[PDB]
């Protein structure tokens, strides 16, 4: 039944530290897909069971060591934590028994999907994920990611499916480091991130506007870096405003055939200030959800990332769902549309807009209009 698709796996639970103090647990996905199914949104979709990444799936985007490392469980590189447990950094939890596991299933599971839309069997999809992927670089795990189950399906897609144009938007709170340095050279694919930025002051500290591609991928590599602190923080109207001056023209201009979408809720509202710090309403993830849906024919999947606050991300989930069905969105807020976005937001577009004009069509035909608000933009070209 061509619908929207959705992957979810109880497995995925026993990634747990040994021992909370840890913004990325469990009952993350867990209030997501109870929430989806109060709202009865699992009963119209179509769901489908995932797998285990196999070794040499990850090995597309990971070294061999590195997929041995925290891939395998057979019969050293771990540390103690300020909690008691064991982990391989200071942030990110290690279960030497649940972990390698939970992590394969989170990327064969956002294969599967991925496939699955991508193939025809269904219209887009939404993966209910733990851990979350885009952190994890070729070598080194961070940021509560072992592997870029994401970056993973992208590679996937090129070599099975042979798809020729894909395009990763990744809209959490931070930068996908991971997700761009695995394709900072392929002009195939298409990164591009909308991250708190802060000149390089705040996790993981990559994103630079600066950071374009080399060789073939040169101009391939979009950085929506948001500079300016928290005075005032970035909002709904700051980010349709990205979306409609950044994203849309490029995205349309490169016309992919398969949109992947790293979709953390961090930005929303409820995050502490560390962990993201940003006014992004739940209601609003569906605009940008719809203005995706757009591109590609609708052949579109988000992948579950970052968003900690239990009441946030099940709030976004379903808005994100609602969307992916084609159910008629509640209209955002009189008071959000009117509003113009602030000097900073407008700094930080202009100068990527600035870059990224030598290397896009639609960026050298006007000059920045990115000052608006949405009726304000929605008039000036009537
Ligand atoms: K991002
Ligand atoms: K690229
Ligand atoms: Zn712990
Ligand atoms: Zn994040």
């Amino acid at each position: 039944r061509f619908t929207t698709g959705l992957v979810y796996d109880t497995l995925m639970l026993k990634h747990q530290c040994t021992c909370s103090s840890h913004p990325e647990h469990a009952g993350r996905i867990q209030s997501i897909w109870s929430r989806l199914q109060e709202t009865g949104l699992r009963g119209k979709c179509e769901c489908i069971r995932g797998r285990k990444a196999t070794l040499e799936e990850l090995q597309t985007v990971h070294s061999e060591a590195h997929t041995l490392l925290y891939g395998t469980n057979p019969l050293s590189v771990f540390v103690r934590l300020p909690c008691g447990g064991v982990g391989v950094d200071s942030d990110t939890i290690w279960n030497e028994v649940h972990s390698a596991g939970a992590a394969r299933l989170a990327v064969g599971c956002v294969v599967e999907l991925v496939f699955k839309v991508a193939t025809g069997e269904l219209k887009n999809g939404f993966a209910v994920v733990r851990p979350p992927g885009h952190h994890a670089e070729e070598s080194t795990p961070m940021g509560f990611c072992y592997f870029n189950s994401v970056a993973v399906a992208a590679k996937l897609l090129q070599q099975r499916l042979s798809v020729s144009k894909i395009l990763i938007v990744d809209w959490d709170v931070h930068h996908g480091n991971g997700t761009q340095q695995a394709f900072y050279s392929d002009p195939s694919v298409l990164y591009m991130s909308l991250h708190r930025y802060d000149d390089g002051n705040f996790f993981p500290g990559s994103g630079a506007p600066d950071e374009v591609g080399t060789g073939p991928g040169v101009g391939f590599n979009v950085n929506m870096a948001f500079t300016g602190g928290l005075d005032p923080p970035m909002g709904d109207a700051e980010y349709l405003a990205a979306f409609r001056t950044v994203v849309m023209p490029i995205a349309s201009e490169f016309a992919p055939d398969v949109v992947l979408v790293s979709s953390g809720f961090d930005a929303v509202e409820g995050h502490p200030t560390p962990l993201g710090g940003y006014n992004l309403s739940a209601r609003c993830f569906g605009y940008l959800t719809k203005q995706l849906m757009g591109l590609a024919g609708g052949r579109i999947v988000l992948a579950l990332e970052g968003g900690y606050d239990l009441t946030a991300i099940c709030d976004a989930s379903e808005a994100c769902v609602s969307a992916l069905l084609g159910n008629e969105l509640d209209p955002l807020p009189e008071k959000v549309l009117q509003q113009r976005p602030n000097a900073n937001a407008v700094r930080s577009m202009e100068k990527v807009m600035e870059i990224h004009s030598k290397y896009w069509r639609c960026l050298q035909r006007t000059t920045s209009t990115a000052g608006r608000s949405l009726i304000e933009a929605q008039t000036c070209e009537n």
